[PDB]
């Protein structure tokens, strides 16, 4: 099969290179990532071959000057035809209502939107640095598992720093508590701090939950945002 | 009961302010918008990082509403709104130049900040208008705006949807989001100085369903959409 | 003679039409503005790059104006503005919400249409007016724009001239730019979170002096500064080097 | 004497760490790069140690989340007392009209504000990559020419890939015809090229007339940009 490994972080994320190593263990990879999250139509976008250093295997590589979905988009015609879309992994966690606004999710869902299976790879940081070398197992299992399920899929995966387990989860929703703490600035300009937080702790079962507890999380996702118990409201 | 207006394009366009002026016709109005230049960069509320916002006169050739331009995000608008105009019953947000249907909803600015104010545990609901090429004419959309903030406040609160009028509506009708799968069309090119790049023109495979957003619009309705905030595909859940 | 009119606030500012109204006192007027919602960008023209830019109607409660949203910058819309309505005899870009005196001229967006249109051989002006603390009475400056622009184009062409209107003004001076030597202040903070971050608060060291634009402004009257397009500080190009 | 160097192409770039190796040959160099151009006030700025490149000389650093005039107010405040600001090496000239609105001059003006000496440093691209190897003993009489100036002093530098020469000049300033050329996107939507172009061949003793002969080229730069040609008197009574 044929890979093709994208994120958020650019080119030069370790955790890009992480995916993409830990990806060839299953096909042929190819990457195509950001050079610094929907298509872009309004101009053209420029991608540049993008070599491999003297102490790593060699991707076929592009520096994409464009969205995370230009680059999926860009992937699928550079290195056409791909089987699956891997991205990740990302420096930071995208979970519960994170999923939103989450550029490393944007190319995974674009990768589906184009019929392909796709998953998306985040880790958290809490203080430390991730270790590659310590989740890459972790990376090998996850993906075992996401290549036995029934195709095409759209996975959401967060990765502890370093995981004792493996769970199939939720999104987390839990709704917030506005904040807003007025200040000034030195020079006695006013300006805002906002501070929302969660109204109660993360359910059992939810990705938060989840990673909290130390376990890699696994979330399908869904491309329909309808709400469909309220299409004949009262 | 009391109305906060916002929107994504900014605190001087006139969707901003026909929205602002239909709400009126419902409730105590107050409006908080981005302000002018400032890159368009991320829809989550700005955190730990002070956010600029400022007393802002409302348009001379309409009501008088209380109101700020904030140098922050939509969904800053939203959280600094309920606060300097707590407490806030309902969150509207557009009218957007520029429609919001099947996946653009994901992405749209306009929706975030209708997400950000149900997040908040309050009503809200997104308006956008598609302008391709024609423009919007508020004043004749104004009957329709109001029809659908009429309908709109039946529903049982809290409720968060996503409305796209056409231009010209002639009918309104509850929908659901177009979910088609699409094709990367890639072109080749070359700018005027011989470099090497490519057009983006992503097409979807098959016509839009019936009694989607994207199909409403397309027959001249009015398109309400009741959105869920739950991505989870529960049906690949054991 | 044909007058092109934009700005860096966007095409809906208030600030562009009360611009465009003035000047239509003095010729035909073509508007050619940013369009809203645009990822920062700087200043120059968009190269080798494709720029979006489509008709606009000019608002309901200003005359009619020919226009154009453009989705590039203050010198795109120059650039555009002198093809899609060339010949043009002048470009004016404002009013810009918020003053540019001083060392505020070097970034200035607003600034930058009205350079780019006096780099293409014609004459130009920027106009801006002080913000924070209240907005602009546009139909009280009214009489003042006029005045300006009489002023203006009494002069010999071409002409790059940076404007200032203060909210009420009670004269007319032609200026120089402040030019005042500054001291950076930075005090450290921490944000709610308890993460460091810099509080950078660059403050003048003397009061500006009298005949600067700055100075001119906060006495009430419409500054009026001429601008050179040449940085080369001509009195050094044969310096005297140490032992 | 303390130097704070700077750019605005960001702390990867390998012309800022030549800028600092060659500027570390005349005194301590300390480091304060963007991330990714006046000073920010209306929020604060963040900013985080950085390394210097491996097997290149250690220089303290910082990347900094803000402009390229931040870094140096931020500069100013962790490597106080600083005595010369140094911006670039950047990849890509800042010639003739590129001056007003260059990132890299907008940090050297910056230092020249609060009351230092300061100079930005440019090489031209197109082709072939700076070798900043080959670059270094240009770099090096460059600033040891700089530094024999009276202070203090703002000068901006163009150095051509493979200087042969080095001339004081004046910034070129040349009259630009507008070009556009109208198009339309596979999908038939209408854009536009704009595609300006100088009116004449740059002069004699200008920046841009200095790189093309192959030689250094600095031009001491002016802050005031008042034109007194055109200053006039009040018409009152
Ligand atoms: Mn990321
Ligand atoms: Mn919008
Ligand atoms: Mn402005
Ligand atoms: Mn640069």
């Amino acid at each position: 099969m044929r890979i093709l490994v994208t994120n958020d972080d650019g080119i030069y994320s370790p955790g890009l290179w992480a995916l993409a190593e830990a990806a060839s263990q299953f096909g042929e990879v190819f990457v195509a990532a950001p050079d610094t999250h929907a298509i872009t139509i309004a101009h053209p976008v420029r991608a540049y071959p993008h070599p491999s250093p003297l102490h790593a295997p060699h991707f076929p590589a592009y520096r994409v000057r464009g969205t995370p979905a230009d680059c999926v988009a860009l992937g699928l015609h550079l290195f056409g035809p791909v089987d699956l879309v891997l991205s990740g992994v990302n420096l930071g966690s995208n979970l519960g209502h994170e999923i939103w606004h989450s550029g490393t999710v944007a190319a995974a869902k674009q990768g589906y939107l184009f019929g392909l299976s796709a998953a998306a790879f985040s880790v958290p940081l809490n203080g430390e640095v991730p270790d590659f070398a310590g989740l890459r197992p972790w990376l090998l299992r996850t993906l075992e598992t996401l290549l036995r399920l029934e195709r095409p899929f759209l996975v959401n995966v967060n990765l502890p720093l370093r995981p004792k387990g493996f769970l199939w989860t939720r999104q987390s929703v839990r709704a917030y508590e506005g904040v807003v703490i007025p200040g000034e600035d030195p020079m006695g300009r006013p300006f805002y701090w906002f501070a929302p937080r969660p109204l109660k702790e993360a359910e059992e079962g939810t990705d938060r939950w989840a990673v909290a507890q130390g376990f890699v999380s696994a979330t399908p996702l869904r491309l329909d945002l309808t709400d469909e118990t309220r299409l004949q409201p009262t």
